């Protein structure tokens, strides 16, 4: 219980909670991919495998971006993922070559993002045969018996071309959500939650094509979120914190850009709503510290997402 002459306290790579010396995950966090899940085996290719095969199948996916990225099936009974060109049932992304401990940061921001509320599908590390960490995540617009739901990003919806990712803004952002979501107000506290969260875990990559809409459930809502991570950290010499600005801005954002102009003059929320959000987040701040203190970030990117972290909450005096 000292852990001085014997192996640190252990975490599940899908939860983070407490694992003994011979497991490689939790139970609970098994049972989010399958109820019948028993272990999950590593990718047998190294993390260099992994980018070559990207680069190989991008052609044949049907998902697309600028990191490199593979889609699978879980293979329940084998335990393991089995990597496909065609009906991904997850996304997984190994190591950059160029950034560093992408894969842990994005697992980890994801998870803090699904503390404070926002809905993110099951996702988490799966280990590699290099003993590299590969990030995976469910594909949330492929459901049940291979049932492909409705899915348009923000550039789309705003008559955009397909590359579109910077020339936007959150207002427009905000437009489309009125003009397209069944119930626009409940999706504007989403917004306000998911805006404020991104600041605060130094996402400044939100481009346009990180937003969309899914048909789903009788309604048309924002999507499950996919795609957040603290990108300062990765980066260097990073200077802007919005990759879409607001109220003009993309740098030097006020706590009054955030809970005035932008909750109640461009999004209409009620005072209440605002200062139960502020306290919400308030509240789960040492979870957070706590969850990244317990992540697969090295010791070195744990101390600057929290440093950023304390900064940014200080902007906001979410203290
Ligand atoms: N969990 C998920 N379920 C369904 N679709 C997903 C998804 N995650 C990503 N996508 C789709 O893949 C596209 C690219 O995803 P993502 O933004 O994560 O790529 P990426 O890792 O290459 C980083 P970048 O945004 O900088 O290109 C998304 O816009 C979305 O259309
Ligand atoms: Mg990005
Ligand atoms: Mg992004």
């Amino acid at each position: 219980n000292l852990y001085f002459q014997s192996n640190a306290m252990k975490h599940c790579p899908i939860t983070y909670e407490k694992i003994s010396d011979q497991e490689n995950y939790s139970q609970r966090g098994l049972h989010l991919l399958s109820p019948q899940l028993k272990n999950l085996s590593p990718l047998d290719l190294s993390a260099d495998e992994q980018r070559q095969e990207a680069i190989a199948r991008v052609g044949k996916m049907s998902v697309q971006g600028v990191q490199k990225k593979l889609s699978a099936k879980l293979k329940i009974k084998e335990g393991c993922f089995e990597i496909v060109d065609q009906y991904g049932q997850y996304i997984l992304k190994p190591q950059s070559d160029i950034y560093p401990e992408l894969p842990e940061n994005e697992a980890i921001t994801m998870t803090l993002a699904k503390t404070i509320g926002l809905e993110v599908p099951v996702h988490g590390l799966v280990y590699s045969k290099d003993n590299s960490l590969t990030y995976f995540i469910k594909r949330f617009d492929r459901i049940g018996h291979n049932k492909k739901l409705a899915l348009e990003d923000f550039a789309q919806l705003s008559g955009e071309d397909r590359h579109t990712k910077y020339k936007s803004s959150m207002e427009k952002v905000i437009a489309v959500i009125e003009q397209f979501c069944t119930f626009p107000k409940i999706e504007f506290v989403k917004l306000f939650k998911l805006t404020l969260f991104n600041f605060l875990v130094g996402n400044e990559e939100m481009h346009l094509k990180n937003f969309s809409l899914i048909t789903k459930d009788r309604k048309i809502s924002i999507s499950p979120a996919y795609d957040l991570l603290n990108s300062t950290i990765a980066q260097k010499n990073t200077k802007e914190e919005l990759a879409l600005p607001l109220k003009g801005k993309k740098n030097n954002l006020t706590k009054s850009d955030f809970l005035k102009y932008f909750a109640i003059e461009k999004l209409g929320l009620n005072q209440n709503v605002i200062d139960g959000i502020v306290q919400e987040f308030h509240q789960v701040i040492p979870k957070w510290q706590e969850l990244i203190g317990f992540s697969f970030l090295s010791q070195e990117m744990q101390e600057k997402y929290l440093e950023l972290l304390e900064q940014r909450c200080k902007r906001l005096n979410f203290f």
